[PDB]
């Protein structure tokens, strides 16, 4: 039984990347600049993050010891996602041909 072809977009990895973040603390502290228009709504992505915790013990066990240890539960959920959205978006952004 061999396996070479996949087909489905690069979504199987998107999750693998979002995991590497949990194993990092510099990300929780690091925050995006102003120029970048990242309209993030905590209260909105507040609960949705709870589901990512249970699944990812590292993301929880850490956040707890890294918050407010590091940043406010809110901010933490802000910087964290920020990087995430970039990973997921890429999947598409990198459609193929580059123009402009």
């Amino acid at each position: 039984g061999s396996s070479g072809s996949s087909g489905t977009n690069d979504e199987e990895t998107i999750q693998q990347q979002i995991l590497a973040l949990s194993a990092d603390k510099r990300n929780f502290l690091r925050d995006p600049p102003a120029g970048v228009q990242f309209n993030f709504d905590f209260d909105q992505m507040y609960p949705v993050a709870l589901v990512m915790l249970q699944e990812d013990e590292l993301l929880s066990k850490m956040r707890f010891a890294l918050v407010p240890k590091l940043v406010k539960e809110e901010v933490f959920w802000r910087n964290y996602f920020y990087r995430v959205s970039l990973i997921k978006q890429s999947a598409q952004l990198t459609s193929g041909p580059s123009s402009g």
